[PDB]
């Protein structure tokens, strides 16, 4: 009918947290790749990546926005 | 008549570029506040903000994607 199953946001959010847990080193590389697109260098974004890694909740929301182009609702 | 998807981006690109030229420091603050949203501390996001300022087109692209949600 009209849809009420856990939306693309709920699903992607599930996916993205499991990746962060299982292959953090791959998701770190994803952040480097995103920031490098804007001419930023490792010495500049190295500390940003390393900060996000220490903060699983922050990291999840960052990946939702910068990788998947999805905002946290409200 | 027509309202091109190209035209709206060029409209939005013009406006944003004019900001960057007239009020760069205000535009820099926009980046800092988006990064700081995700618990990245000034000592960590500062050089990224400083890196975008030195690459104006990258800076512009970064606003266009992450402030306005648009792509090329
Ligand atoms: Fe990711
Ligand atoms: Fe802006
Ligand atoms: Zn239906
Ligand atoms: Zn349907
Ligand atoms: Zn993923
Ligand atoms: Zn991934
Ligand atoms: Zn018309
Ligand atoms: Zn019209
Ligand atoms: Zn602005």
């Amino acid at each position: 009918g009209s849809h009420s199953e856990a939306d693309n946001y709920a699903r992607e959010l599930k996916r993205e947290q499991e990746e962060i847990i299982r292959v953090p080193d791959t998701e770190a590389a994803e952040v480097a790749e995103i920031l490098a697109r804007y001419g930023i260098e490792p010495h500049e974004y190295g500390p940003v990546v390393n900060a996000l890694r220490k903060k699983p909740q922050a990291w999840l929301d960052f990946m939702m926005k910068f990788e998947l182009g999805l905002e946290k609702p409200d």
